[PDB]
RNA sequence: ACAU
DNA sequence: CGATGT
């Protein structure tokens, strides 16, 4: 129904899919950029969305913030809930970096706790997520 | 089909 | 038009 304005919104950007992947997190209300990940040479859209949520969890926990996270990715939301990123991306030397990050994000989820609500951004009703790259 |  | 996902 109503946007929860006191929240963090994340989004992925890519050049190709698979391709160069980056992500960022922003204050939903103000658009202030709170974090941005250095581009990763090869990854998928869903790996990036997953990393963005987990980074959001770690960012909010470090700051003792109870804000929710918005993501528009049904896939990544599920992967975080499951603590398992079920990506189809081949493992090779060019994908080693993204896979290490994904593996390490899963490991963090399996060794930490959080109450942070992870919410679906309802693009059909509210327009583009505030962290959108465009 | 839905979400990217 | 292609690809990533549930
Ligand atoms: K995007
Ligand atoms: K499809
Ligand atoms: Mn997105
Ligand atoms: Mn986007």
């Amino acid at each position: 129904e109503e946007i929860i304005w006191e929240s963090l919104s994340v989004d992925v950007g890519s050049q190709g899919n698979p391709g160069i992947v980056e992500y960022k997190g922003v204050d939903t209300k103000t658009g202030e950029v709170l974090f941005e990940r250095e581009p990763i040479p090869i990854g998928t859209n869903n790996m990036g969305e997953f990393l963005a949520i987990v980074h959001g969890l770690r960012y909010l926990k470090e700051r003792n913030s109870r804000k929710p996270i918005y993501s528009d990715s049904q896939t990544a939301i599920k992967w975080v809930k499951d603590k398992k990123a079920k990506s189809t991306l081949v493992r090779n030397e060019e994908t080693a970096l993204i896979w290490k990050l994904v593996d390490e994000a899963e490991e963090w989820l399996n060794t930490h706790t959080y109450e942070t609500p992870i919410l679906k951004w309802q693009t059909d009703k509210w327009g583009e997520i505030k962290a959108d790259y465009g």
